[PDB]
């Protein structure tokens, strides 16, 4: 009969994955049901037991389990090994494969727009789950250099370690700089082909903030990408659009991220345009 | 919807179970936020499936062959009837505390009760000593039946019948006796004193569909109530003999519907849409 696909996260409040996945599955009439489960670090190992025992087809993974999940799969992709976090598990007859679709999804959205990131230079803001996933995938896709900026918080040392892993295991060049070093930021922005916000700046309670203070730094030839999807148009994207830049919003990454999970689980093509419409992703 | 809770069915194999359709139609009719799904679970994977059930916060699960006996050691509490049977077909998860019930027993008994029959103080001839027969015998004893005259051939279930009889005789006020099906004089005499005859054996179901444990239809007095656990076919040979003799009868679907209704109510705390499900299932 139907096979189950889970989501293992805590809290699972208002995630868009259940609606996206069930709408897509129902569109093609596929024999799967996606359901979210409140699972945290203390219950994750037993949830995986459950995933194997019940013969679940797989599960999505979100906070606080993305790092822990790497230790519960039999095989990780090269990008997931650079990130040290996964958001997708596929159960192939008891053999678990882990993937990070946030990285591939963001890169796909960029590629769909017509931008070729091979040999380009990126200024990446942040060093959490979104930023590291994007940086890892960008490196694998042949981006020349990623100039990563992060403030002096808990993620700074994570950024340093992340850059070390990318520099030693890919041909990409990753640098890490304090967001407070304004001169270095301006210099990096000047050299950039793509600016990517992977921070929580732009999302509530930081919805009225942007890491760009001087819009003249936003040259029209600069591509600006955003991970934040609530609100749909962040302050940064508004600045970028007003400056005449091409942009890619959070829904781009979210949709493609989702498409990739769907395809790994079902082996069928994701009904992208349909999902985009039903989810109201186009303003 | 992400608010939905999961109710499983843990069995092997999962063939033509009517539970998924019944429960989901009923859940939908009531607009309740539950999804019922079947999972292939055997004695080897059952322990881990229960860890899954707790970790994922499933509302509960149906249990069927080959796990009904094993399941008793994985719940925290068993109803008195389940203690007599040594098997459950229902688990309810109340915040991590698991309760085990056997709705096969209560369902068959509810079916009888609905027909207008009062089993308090009555005598039953019970055929068999497997899961269905012991579930019925246990609940009937708890319902106040005076005596259960159980008949079983000399196969692996005969010693089980004896042990079952002892548990019932020692923990209820009901008197249970166990006799060899081959003892025709014993059978004839028990039938003459019976108020109710219940088939809990596989006789009547393929490949024994052309068989009935009643060889002389005159033994079926019109006042005798005949109930049948076999539901495929709907009209067993025994039920045809009984209706032909003027007996009041209860078929396998009576038991199946009420078994289901009781599981639904235990998991949801809401009324089962009985008239609706009877209608949509085709009964
Ligand atoms: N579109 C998508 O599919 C998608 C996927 C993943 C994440 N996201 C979004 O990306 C954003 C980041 O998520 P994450 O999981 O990577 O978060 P995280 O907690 O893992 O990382 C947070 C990052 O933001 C930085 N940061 C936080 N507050 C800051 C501030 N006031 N100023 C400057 N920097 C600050 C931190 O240093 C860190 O680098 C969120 O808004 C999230 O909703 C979107
Ligand atoms: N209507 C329902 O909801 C419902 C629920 C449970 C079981 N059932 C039905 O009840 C029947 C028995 O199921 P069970 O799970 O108790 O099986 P079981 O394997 O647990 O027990 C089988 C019983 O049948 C007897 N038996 C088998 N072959 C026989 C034969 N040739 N002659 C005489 N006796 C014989 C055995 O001695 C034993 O008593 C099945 O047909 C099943 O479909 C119906």
């Amino acid at each position: 009969k139907y096979e189950l696909i889970g989501l293992m996260a805590y809290p699972i409040r208002h995630s868009l994955s259940p609606e996206m996945q069930n709408k897509a599955l129902e569109k093609a009439g596929l024999p799967y049901t996606y359901m979210a489960f409140e699972v945290d670090n203390t219950t994750f190992a037993s949830a995986i037991e459950g995933l194997k025992a019940l013969k679940m087809r797989g599960t999505g993974v979100s906070m606080p389990n993305k790092q822990l999940a790497c230790e519960y799969v039999d095989e990780l992709t090269p990008a997931a090994k650079l990130v040290g976090a996964i958001n997708t598990i596929v159960n192939d007859d008891g053999y678990l494969r882990g993937y990070n679709t946030d990285g591939t999804g963001h890169i796909r959205a960029i590629k769909e727009s017509g931008f070729d990131m091979r040999g380009k230079t990126m200024v990446l803001l942040g060093a959490g789950g979104a930023a590291t996933a994007i940086g890892a995938q960008a490196a694998i896709e042949g981006i020349k250099e990623i100039k990563l900026f992060n403030r002096k918080d808990d993620f700074f040392e994570k950024a340093v370690a992340f850059a070390k892993r990318v520099n030693e295991n890919t041909d990409c060049v990753v640098t890490v700089t304090d967001l407070a070093d304004q001169h270095a930021f301006t210099e990096a922005l000047a050299s950039a082909d793509i600016l990517t916000n992977g921070t929580k700046v732009g999302m509530k309670p930081l919805e009225n903030e942007s890491l760009i203070g001087d819009v003249s730094l936003l040259r029209p030839e600069l591509l600006v990408t955003e991970c934040v999807y609530n609100p749909h148009m962040t302050k940064l994207l508004q600045q970028a659009q007003q400056a005449g830049c091409k942009t890619i919003d959070g829904y781009g990454m979210l949709l493609w991220q989702g498409a990739e999970q769907f395809e790994l689980w079902t082996g069928k093509a994701f009904p992208l345009d349909y999902v985009k419409q039903v989810m109201g992703f186009t303003a």
